[PDB]
């Protein structure tokens, strides 16, 4: 069981992340410059952070930089101010924008990601066409995934014999999880984004010792099963295209410190390394967050080459089609699955399409509860 102390720190992080997410989503209007939004989000996060756990030397910070990703972007986007062309990128109207960010208290982080439609306050709320399909695929993929993560039998009802039959059912393989989510996307003629990964979280860790990898494809596979006591960053992504991923040309700015001990030779490497250890610890950060972009670009090179920073390469839809993503931080307890921190529920009434999930296996899963 997760202690009150730990659960409460995750929860403090979630409330901060959800509040910053809401403030950042309001800034995502057509014409807004992405770099301004990320900077403002990061600023908000720090303000919110300074308003809690003030007493004592309680560590705290970002679990994830504010990122704002256009239509076909998969890697969370957070560009440099000194990259003139990138830093002038503006929100395009009607595009699906991924906003992913998060906070961190005493090494317990919550990461959240919502996808919204870029628009002005007095634009219509309705989403239609294949864009409605893209969103609904992602929504239902998420609802299905979350239910596939409830440990077998935890919430089974009925006779003792039914309850025992449920608890003795093996946790679904990751291949089975994948094919079901693919089925969900297909009902909307969308595809799951290859290798979309959910990670176990732990103290100072957002890429823990268990992970679920959706539609792995080839020489890749996830390992580990969700258990009562776990906290997970649960992610789903869909594409109006094939759901294939490809490297784009924007500068990689998203990184995180690893636990590798490689000795850095270059002084700007060590300098940036120490700056990051102190501010972010082992949590993801954007190069734009560092004190000096020129130092950032110089030192990051050896840090990545040496394996002490992990670099998250810039990727986007291989077909250059729009993508949709959700990321929820959950807790698994006695009572099932609780969403500690995530995106605000979507009003399904706003989505307009003829498409519908018809597969019986999937509709049945959707009837299963997430918790008691």
């Amino acid at each position: 069981a997760i202690s009150v102390d730990v659960l409460t720190k995750y929860k403090t992080a979630a409330q901060i992340s959800e509040k910053v997410l809401a403030e950042v989503s309001k800034l995502c209007v057509p014409g807004a410059k992405i770099i301004d939004i990320c900077e403002q989000g990061d600023k908000l996060m720090e303000e919110e952070l300074s308003k809690v756990y003030r007493d004592k030397k309680t560590n705290k910070g970002f679990s994830h930089p504010t990122t704002v990703s256009p239509a076909a972007f998969i890697t969370p986007y957070t560009p440099l101010r000194s990259d003139e062309k990138e830093a002038a990128t503006e929100i395009q109207p009607g595009e699906p924008i991924k906003i992913q960010l998060g906070a961190q208290i005493d090494g317990y982080g919550t990461i959240v990601c919502d996808t919204i439609v870029a628009k002005n306050a007095n634009d219509p709320d309705v989403i239609e066409g294949r864009q409605a399909d893209l969103f609904l695929a992602t929504y239902y993929a998420n609802e299905v995934l979350l239910r596939l993560m409830v440990p077998p039998g935890l919430l089974a009802t009925g006779t003792d014999e039914e309850k025992a039959k449920a608890a003795a059912v093996k946790p679904p393989s990751q291949a089975k999880i994948s094919s079901l989510l693919e089925k969900v996307a297909k009902a909307y003629d969308c595809n799951i984004i290859e290798s979309t990964t959910s990670w176990l979280f732990d103290k100072n860790e957002i890429e823990g010792k268990k992970k679920i990898i959706l539609s792995p494809g080839e020489n890749i596979k996830g390992e580990g099963v969700p258990e009562v006591g776990d906290v997970w960053g649960v992610e789903v992504g869909c594409s109006l295209g094939s759901g294939k991923v490809k490297q784009f040309e924007q500068r990689a700015t998203l990184h995180r410190r690893t636990n590798n001990t490689y000795a850095l030779k270059r002084p700007t490497s060590r300098k940036i390394y120490s700056e990051v250890q102190k501010k972010f610890g082992t949590f993801p950060f954007s190069l734009r967050q560092l004190e000096d972009e020129r130092d950032a670009k110089s030192g990051v090179i050896e840090c990545v080459r040496g394996g002490v920073f992990r670099q998250y390469e810039v990727t986007g839809d291989k077909d250059n089609a729009p993508v949709c993503r959700l990321l929820t931080t959950i807790a698994i307890t006695k009572n099932g699955i609780t969403r500690i921190g995530g995106p605000p529920a979507w009003d399904l009434s706003k989505f307009k399409t003829d498409k519908k999930i018809e597969d019986e296996e999937i509709l049945k899963i959707l009837e299963q509860p997430l918790s008691k």
